[PDB]
């Protein structure tokens, strides 16, 4: 048994539809192979994969953060534009692959548009600098009648793009990282960045690099520094963070989103630490731009040799307790919808990804796609407060563990209230009972479940054994809405009226 | 109009009873002529004024700070131990006096005792250092048979102090400060005292301090590198706030509660930042251990010679409207009640106080003393979260300031909700509507109401036209409180049953 | 020091014991004797620092003729101990330590100590510490900034390690 207060009056803030959006690395095969396949049979006169494309309008992404990722700290913007014949090859040292550039940043803009998603454009602050930085926005937002902006004209695309929402740099903290910078290496050149990027267009929003994960040596220290060189300049901070089930523990492994929910609270409180310190008005958000599960994967990446196009890394093959972790993050970040503005699931065409591809081949989507979906499509709105009683569990690395994660999502436009709930219970059901006198009139539309009985079951081009159906349980009776949520279930109890 | 949602289940937290504390410093009549007055007529046999004990009970103090204050910081504790005759006549250089030391700490201790408050003991780490820190702790604290504990036995006093909750210094940060230290300096003396005191008794608390004010140049910057500093030996982080109506605006005087919300939201937020860094599982909470209305006697202290014994510093005589602020103060604790577990207003007596004094003669209640009354006499139990819809208003210095101040305290062990309100309207009646559903069998109690005419009256030892009424018109029907809080008032609403 | 009723009782904070101080340095500087060994005495830069280090090197090895020689003297011992080897502190860069320094803060007292003590009594040697152990995350860095500091007056830099079998 849980108990949860949905009180329409007690909200925590709007969902910006950005924290449903994802991300498209030149990695691996999630562009060539990926949402560019020239000669495939579902392939449109530019070489996109249209199956593809509905995969992602199904999503219904609002956001996608491009080139990178690893890949944008030693790459040259001016290498995938123009005719195709100038463009060089070039040893991407990030993943260690040789890249033609045949994609470059115009065609993916003509993708961007098909799937109707924005670009988060990221500039390369490794190898490169303020200069390029001014030079890449002014070709893609300045309309004519200079040297750049010409240039995108002659190149065939006379409207300007008119990117609103541009990273500085790529994961600078890390040791891995092309051109590498400390905090206040960082935090110097991306405020210098930032500076003539919006002198070009003062339409933009800037995100400034976080720490590449919350276990960095230099966590919270970096997004200090960092924000304190360019508090005034920017209007975001990124974190980034991936989990994986490495020791086999399921219980532990669901709970890892309270970690997820310490580290946003964790850079809220670096950002409004700033803020007071600058004495600032503007309040700074949080750009979560890559999230997801990473780590089947990490055995077969290592017998890769290095140098060839478009390689099958990262492909890792989710299952089902991976779905309810998702499930588990997509709630978070709805929980933290007042200071979490974007995110990004990372990343969404075959490398680590709800859609995976074959070549000459079928589309198909993993176990994870489902609460993504969910989530994107009926996750608009004002997040309310939960007010929540569940039963809660120990595991190896957290305590006072709730078996239930849930949210509800109230959209007075639709008229819908949306419970997004997961039961974290390994053996049995919740029965969970909400609180609804606040909406008057509403009644269950729809229960939807996504439950199997093996959490390492997974899904394929030939067969989706994890798949939801609608049989939940969910009734309305005396202001009260009862559900059973069956053991390591995801559930999308929606009300209307 | 203005409408709150009294909901049991949505909670902040246990107000921790130290919100109502407060401080004296020996700092102008304070102690000498405050307290303390061998020559009264109502003193008793140790010479504390038994008129000023009686005032002091009825507030229900449960902490108070002691002996500063800028006066610590030059301050030896053995000075002011041991037989009279023995005791020092020092320059205090914080106040220009003349400090005889005829009140040492064990005699404040036997006032504390009157009065009914543990003390929370300031150590002076402006000219003294950890060797003094340890011998203080071990003087008040271990039982017997070391020197320093043998000499507190030897002064009369059997039985430890057993002082729970101490300050490592005072207001280090402060130009004006005696042995001034910058964060780093203050941060390495504070960790390697506080490791001292601990190690003679394990079971203290400490609080490092905080900016002398938000106005700092070294605001926030400061409190960062302190908790850095001292984070895994400390409890508690200090904030200093005081207001002043220096430009006869009202509207934007009574809004100055917003500030100080602003205030510890910051602090919080760097001691969640300092947290996050070294990957704690510990919580710094909060210690808002000066506050207060303080401006009116600024031009008289002027006037002061130095070097005289207790001269008259600091003496404000308190209005109607700075009891309203004072009250919106509170209740700004009391919405904090998850971070802030202390607070001592500073100060108890004759020094910006609720309580004077006349030599010689009476002691009498400031207007601040009633809302002060209110808040510690009814405001134990659970805060709870407010989810207010008020009408609002813009001054110079704030914008959508709401005219309703409110918030709810539920005492389950006595079995009441008391409603702590301020309608800030200059001109009209506020009409608040409670829904307390939640509250089954309640009913009104009784509806306190502070107000008067004229924003800028006092009183006196004369008269009080300053003084609570119960006539409020509270009323509970069908599950909603309905109340007419006044123009400029002061509003305790408490339910029952 | 001197009569043993004018002796404190003392908290010893770095083993959580009383202190009687029943034995002092001149009782120890006794046994010494009997066993025939010279003593490495060291100094306290935990909570003391220059002013009483340049005193016990005064009071045990200055022969007469000041307050602390004559003192050392009058407690019954006439002829200085004349120690030769000396501690400039213990273990200073442990975060368990009374009065811990970093290598900076205790580089520099070192080096001030360390001049005061040999303008007492220039036949002396110092030891400056060095980390409490190789695994301090300090170890090495430590040692390169403390005698960086302490080079010209200093004559040894200590080392310490402790093993064990606990698998």
């Amino acid at each position: 048994k849980a108990t949860m207060i949905i009180e329409k009056d007690f909200k925590i803030a709007e969902i910006d539809k950005r924290i449903y959006g994802s991300f498209i690395e030149h990695l691996g095969r999630a562009v060539y192979g990926g949402i560019y396949e020239p000669g495939h049979p579902q392939a449109d006169e530019n070489g996109f994969r249209q199956d593809v494309i509905e995969l992602v309008k199904e999503l219904q992404v609002p956001i996608i953060r491009y080139p990178g990722g690893n890949f944008v700290s030693g790459y040259n913007w001016e290498d995938g534009v123009g005719p195709k014949e100038q463009r060089p090859r070039r040893l991407d040292l990030a993943w260690k692959s040789v890249e033609t550039n045949e994609i470059g940043l115009n065609e993916f803009m003509d993708w961007a548009k098909m799937v109707g998603a924005e670009v988060n454009m990221a500039v390369n602050l490794g190898t490169r600098g303020i200069d390029a930085a001014r030079n890449l926005v002014e070709y893609c937002n300045h309309p004519s009648g200079s040297y750049y902006s010409d240039l995108r004209i002659a190149h065939g695309y006379k409207e300007p793009h008119k990117i609103k929402t541009w990273c500085l740099g790529n994961e600078m903290d890390g040791p891995w990282q092309i051109g590498h910078k400390t905090a206040v290496e960082y935090g110097r050149i991306a405020c210098e960045a930032a500076k003539v990027m919006k002198w070009v267009d003062p339409t933009i929003e800037l995100v400034v690099c976080g720490s590449s994960n919350r276990n960095m040596p230099t966590f919270a220290e970096w997004e200090a520094t960092v924000l304190d060189h360019t508090y005034d300049h920017v209007d975001y901070i990124s974190l980034h963070q991936y989990y994986g089930n490495r020791d086999n523990d399921t219980a532990n492994y669901l709970a890892l989103s309270l970690e997820m929910d310490d580290f946003i609270r964790s850079v809220v409180a670096i950002a409004d630490y700033v803020k007071a310190k600058k004495r600032s008005k503007k309040t700074i958000h949080l750009s979560f731009d890559e999230w997801n599960v990473w780590y089947h994967s990490n055995e077969a990446d290592k017998l890769i040799e290095p140098w060839t196009v478009a390689p099958p890394l990262l492909e890792d093959i989710y299952n089902f307790e991976d779905a309810l972790l998702v499930g588990c993050m997509l709630i978070t970040l709805m929980k933290h919808a007042d200071r979490v503005k974007i995110a990004c699931l990372a990343q969404l065409v075959n490398v680590i990804a709800p859609i995976m591809t074959e070549k000459n081949g079928p589309a198909w989507k993993q176990t994870i796609y489902y609460p993504f979906m969910h989530a994107s499509v009926y996750g608009r709105g004002v997040a309310l407060h939960p007010v929540i009683s569940s039963p809660k569990y120990d595991s190896k690395d957290f305590t006072d563990v709730p078996y239930l994660e849930s949210i509800a999502v109230y959209n007075e436009e639709k008229e819908e209230v949306t419970i997004f709930a997961v039961n974290r219970d390994m053996e049995d059901a919740l029965l969970l009972e909400c609180d609804v006198r606040s909406f008057e009139d509403y009644r269950v539309i729809e229960h939807i479940v996504l439950e199997h009985d093996n959490v390492k079951q997974t899904n394929s081009a030939q067969s989706s054994p994890v798949v939801p159906h609608r049989n939940g349980d969910a009734q309305l009776s005396d202001r009260k809405v009862s559900a059973t949520l069956p053991k390591l279930s995801w559930n999308v109890i929606r009300l209307g009226k």
